[PDB]
């Protein structure tokens, strides 16, 4: 009437050593009775119950329950017509008892006014603590009783229970059995219960004894004892032979993140700290650089004083303190030494980045050098020069020092003339740099790396959240419990995409506000298309999190896969160094990576202000869309023939 | 009397809603009998057994087992005089049955010859599969049977068993109970067993009924039954009121890593390919940049051909193809456009990086400009210049393009002299750079980031490996099982340090071999001192993983703690950018970070060849040692009061 199983096979393990849990099996459960399923091992009964509710799909079998096959649109197994208690405690923490009751009632479509009566009745009957207590703050027995109350709340016509009374007090166990007997009799309710107390299953109506994947007997307990003349059942076994369902899922997802402070800090406060620290340390020009100066045109007094005095008008008095007046104060500090040997010794230590030497004949030789032109003898060309020894072990510092020293002389050369009706253009190399077409004369390395930092934060934090949430929830039977309740797989997936979309929108707003408004990173292009590209890259990472969760079953295995691809793609996507420095063969391969073309597209919009119509901009838009499709296809193809 | 317990109080919960697991409880176990604990809930029995074996301590009470308090002298609890079967399966996977028995027998000091006989007897007795099957490849019942065999193998005088028979067939249950009765037959053996099947405890000599954290009664089963004529125990419970243990651990640790392929890929193959990709993509100079050339001194033919021809001796034929002959071909690609306006349009698209635009009067004006000197009119000063419009949105590209355009003119100017029998020194700016004190004239950025990629890989690979290994083993109960076998915490920590030290030595060798011997990263200092500092940073990360494992209890919490400190310290340790770019306040704070002074010390040795005697070199050695002491102090304090 209620359940009928015929020829049900199932096995686990490899082909060489298979663990046969189920073999040729026959079961018939009458409507309106308590059945009772006793077996030597707890795995076969669990597999049978999971196949009955329709969540395991055993091979080469036949299950008929409440109209037809589970989940076939001819029966009512997935929905409010059955009440399922799993073997594990498939309950959400950080939720009170009343909140759990309300959530599961909203899933089953009960009115909020008729849920309170059931909640109070179950609280009184099952000896439970206050309804405001969090589930994670309860003990194992209390949590199991709360799960039982959840299974009993909606009054189903079929109850499938997996060890409801395992560590319950004998008085409470007796009361529970009396309640089950009462609701079963004089009604249309059927109970299928598996227990370890064989004697306790004496009020049951049709005991089915399970052994070696088959049923040794299935018949009334009293009559079974009558046939063999036994006073206990123990020695008989000794045989030597749908929108409202989306609000509930959406509300639950937002409350789980809000009540986890550590989760809120990792996905919202961690990105802000990286942006703040990156904009304060990476890309700025060094400023604290010390140079050793040996000016032999002036008396030496101290390592911090030189008395650099000269007449600013004309007559070219010193021309060596005049040159040092044009040195940029922001990046270079000046220290003074008495000998070139002692100044060089400072550079050989960590006391200076370079040494400058002026001979006592510098002024006269320099004045004569410009007055002779191409007729200057080698003597005046020797004494009219500044000897510079530099520490070039640091690439960025050496570039700054050389550029500042050279640009300081250009200002010095253009300052000597100009008041004498001489155009400063006489002191220019024929190679003349006009106004830059893009950018300025002082480009910043922070502006080059900033586009890649934004995309990597949004992409890789969507992989971690999606992979962990789906793996954890699937591994403790939380998805399976909701599927039996009548929640379709398309509704669960829809609610996950919406929740992740809102999360990544908050991250995008926070990252862009600090980078642009606070730290002054330039954005020459349209900010509308900058947001769209950032959101699309976040959705690309979410689809990659579907792939990881579809192939991994432990959380420790998922993080290794994520970190195993987070490192190689960072070094090949041109985030910290220009892509033009790579070898040609490696450069071509890198263009097919998920983030390479999008980082280039974002950089052009921020640094050059290019529009969406430029090929270099929309090429990164299309590469993100293709990777989204590829990631979704890979995740589906895992289950296509499996 | 084997066990005596008096007034043992224990609870598990918060002060607001305490969960009193134990209350005033008295328990007495006699020598040579079977004692059965038959509590209603498994929390009290498990806690009592754990307190008896010493792995847990209760708030107030007294425990006396086999001579005294467990864990101290006199008592023989943590040793081979007891046999413990924990509630959960505490066996190592990836190990065969035989290897498990040999490992545990080696722990107990038994000879390899007597372990074989016990293994054969237990395999025959417990109906276990072949001895060569891996533990991870068995079902949930065979694993429990192997755990029971491990408990029984070394023949102890006191057996503490936590549900030895739960899913066992009754046919095997009868044999197991018969074996227990036969071994406990007028001897020194004592068995304490908790079972769900109350009637199976009829063969036990004493029965202890547990309820509400105490014992309702403690008497023989037959005396208890003959109190009012009861014929079963169901109604009775219805009441309303050191050289050889380190070697074994060392061999086990290396075998677990070798038999986990995914573990060796993450810690040995990932760092090698991370170094390879860094040395191929990061730090190199762009070498494919395109420039649009407008040369009106010659006819226009194509975008790839120009017919640049000139004489080499004298007479200054064209001087525009002579300058373009001095351009570096390794980094600049020349494209030709017919008009200056069309060449700028190429730069406004992604087709070029700059424009040159030689004027049709360049040759005549350049020779007149260099033959007049200070008497050059503005007309020849305008026609003799090269007008460069550059794309300056990229900082590193703009440095290369400007540097190469100006150095190619220096060779061009030096070539014009000498061919005219003139001094080449006449084309020198009075700022003359001598031979560098450190480094060369062409510094590399990949030589700046290499000292700091080595340290980052070694440091953070020890945090992840140490934290995961210690957290997983404590949760699964393997650590507690080995403590009751007589393995002190000193040898567990000693064997873990040696295993991590060998792993970090292999990582160091692989990183330095590929970075220096294969990719040619310079090492001007002592290689031996470079090795010492790298290993020192590895041990520093190991001690940081000790703190994380002592604080966290789940692997997902430890990963977020490690990643939450990996991101900030990397951006503040001067790895990818010089430390001189950040503000002074931020630079002061960053010097106290674990990896900041060590990165500076390693860079000095590799790039300058400095010795250990230099203050900039041995500050990184002292900063690393101090952080090791601080990390070992924090972890010890955490375990002291938590
Ligand atoms: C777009 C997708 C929408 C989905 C939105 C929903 C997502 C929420 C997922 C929640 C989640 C995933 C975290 C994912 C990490 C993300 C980064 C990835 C990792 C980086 C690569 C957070 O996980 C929780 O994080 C907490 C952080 O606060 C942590 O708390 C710790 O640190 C705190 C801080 O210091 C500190 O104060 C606190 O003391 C610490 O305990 C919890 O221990 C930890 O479990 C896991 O949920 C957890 O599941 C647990 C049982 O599995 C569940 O345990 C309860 O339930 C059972 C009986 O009912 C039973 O098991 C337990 O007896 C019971 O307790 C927890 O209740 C639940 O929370
Ligand atoms: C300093 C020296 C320390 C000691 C040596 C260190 C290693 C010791 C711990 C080893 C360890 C932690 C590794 C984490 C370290 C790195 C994390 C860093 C994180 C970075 C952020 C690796 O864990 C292994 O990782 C495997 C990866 O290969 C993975 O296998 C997966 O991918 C494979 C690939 O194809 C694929 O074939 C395979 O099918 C996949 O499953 C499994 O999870 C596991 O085998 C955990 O050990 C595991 O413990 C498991 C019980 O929990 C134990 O479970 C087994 O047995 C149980 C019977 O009690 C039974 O109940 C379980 O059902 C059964 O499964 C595993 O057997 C054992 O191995
Ligand atoms: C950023 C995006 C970049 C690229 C995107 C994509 C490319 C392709 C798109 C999809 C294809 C693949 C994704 C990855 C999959 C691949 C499939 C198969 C894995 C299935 O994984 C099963 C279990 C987990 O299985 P389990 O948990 O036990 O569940 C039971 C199921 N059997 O993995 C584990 O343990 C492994 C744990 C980490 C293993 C390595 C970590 C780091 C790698 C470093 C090594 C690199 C060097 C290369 C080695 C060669 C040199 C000798
Ligand atoms: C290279 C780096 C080296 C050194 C760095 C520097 C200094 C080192 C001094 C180190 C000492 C300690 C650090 C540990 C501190 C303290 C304990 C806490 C957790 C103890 O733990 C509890 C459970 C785990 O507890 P549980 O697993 O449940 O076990 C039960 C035990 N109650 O953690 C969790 O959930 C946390 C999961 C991730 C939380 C955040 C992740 C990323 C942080 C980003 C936020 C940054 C911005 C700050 C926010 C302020 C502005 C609003
Ligand atoms: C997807 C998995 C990650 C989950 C969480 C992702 C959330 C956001 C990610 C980064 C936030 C953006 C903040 C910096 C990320 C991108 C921006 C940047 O500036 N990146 C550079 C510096 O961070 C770049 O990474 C430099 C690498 C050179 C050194 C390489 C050594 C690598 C060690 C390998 C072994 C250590 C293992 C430790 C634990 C094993």
């Amino acid at each position: 009437h209620a359940v009928c199983v015929r020829h049900a096979f199932k096995q686990y393990g490899s082909k060489k050593n298979p663990n046969h849990v189920l073999s040729d099996l026959n079961m018939t459960v009458a409507k309106g009775t308590i059945y009772g399923l006793l077996g030597a091992s707890g795995c076969g009964k669990t597999t049978l119950l999971s196949c009955i509710v329709g969540r395991r799909r055993l091979n080469t079998g036949e299950i008929w329950v409440l109209g037809g096959k589970p989940g076939t649109k001819g029966s009512g197994v997935p929905g409010k017509r059955v009440g399922y208690m799993p073997q594990e405690i498939a309950l959400y923490g950080e939720f009170s008892i009343k909140e759990t009751m309300m959530y599961f009632g909203w899933i089953f479509g009960m009115e909020s006014s008729e849920i309170n009566e059931r909640l109070q009745f179950l609280l009184n009957f099952l000896d439970l603590p206050s309804q405001n207590r969090l589930v994670k703050n309860l003990s194992g027995g209390q949590q199991r009783r709360v799960s039982f109350a959840v299974a009993l709340m909606h009054d189903p016509e079929l109850l499938i229970l997996d060890e409801p009374t395992v560590g319950v007090d004998p008085l409470l166990r007796q009361s529970i059995w009396n309640h089950l007997v009462q609701i079963t009799k004089d009604g249309n309710k059927t109970v299928i219960i598996t227990t370890h107390y064989i004697e306790e299953a004496r009020q049951a109506h049709t005991i089915g004894l399970m052994r070696s994947g088959k049923l040794l007997a299935e018949e009334s307990p009293h009559v079974l004892l009558s046939m063999y003349g036994c006073q206990s059942l123990e020695e008989v076994f000794l045989k030597l032979s749908s929108w409202g369902k989306i609000k509930a899922l959406l509300q639950k997802n937002f409350l789980r993140m809000w009540r986890n402070v550590g989760v809120m800090l990792f996905i919202f406060a961690l990105p802000v700290m990286q942006v703040i620290l990156f904009c304060l340390a990476i890309g700025r020009d060094p400023t604290g650089l010390k140079l050793a100066i040996v000016n032999h045109e002036k008396n030496y007094t101290n390592q911090s004083y030189q008395e650099c005095s000269f007449d600013y008008g004309c007559k070219f008095s010193y021309l060596s303190c005049r040159y040092l007046n044009n040195l940029r104060n922001s990046t270079i500090l000046k220290e003074y030494y008495p000998d070139p040997e002692s100044a060089v010794d400072a550079v050989k230590q960590g006391h200076a980045w370079g040494a400058l030497y002026f001979t006592e004949n510098f002024t006269d030789a320099l004045v004569a050098r410009m007055a002779l032109g191409k007729d200057a003898d080698p003597e005046t060309l020797d004494q009219s020069e500044v000897r510079v020894w530099l520490d070039m072990s640091n690439q960025q510092i050496g570039i700054i020092l050389q550029r500042d020293l050279q640009l300081s002389y250009q200002d010095f050369a253009k300052d000597l003339l100009g008041a004498c009706e001489q155009n400063p253009d006489l002191a220019e190399i024929p190679i003349s740099f006009k106004e830059p077409i893009y950018g300025s004369n002082k480009p910043s390395f922070t502006d080059f790396v900033a586009p890649g930092v934004i995309l990597t934060i949004v992409f890789f934090l969507a992989v971690a959240l999606t992979s962990s949430a789906l793996i954890i929830e699937r591994m403790e039977g939380l998805l399976d419990r909701s599927w039996v309740a009548g929640v379709t797989p398309g509704e669960i997936l829809f609610s996950h995409v919406v929740t992740q979309f809102v999360v990544m929108c908050g991250q995008t707003a926070l990252v862009l506000i600090f980078m642009i408004l606070v730290f002054g990173v330039q954005c020459k292009g349209d900010i509308g298309w900058v947001i769209v590209l950032t959101i699309l890259q976040g959705l690309c990472g979410m689809c990659f999190g579907f792939v990881i969760s579809a192939i991994c079953e432990l959380e420790r295995n998922a993080i290794q896969l994520a970190l195993g691809s987070f490192y190689p793609t960072l070094l090949l996507s041109g985030v910290i160094w220009p892509i033009e420095g790579m070898p040609t063969v490696l450069r071509y391969v890198s263009t097919f990576l998920p983030l390479t073309l999008a980082t280039t597209s974002l950089r052009a919009m921020l640094t050059r202000g290019w529009s969406i119509a430029e090929p270099a901009v929309y090429y990164g838009f299309l590469a993100t869309i293709i990777w989204i499709v590829a990631f979704l296809t890979i995740s589906m193809l895992v289950l296509r023939f499996k």
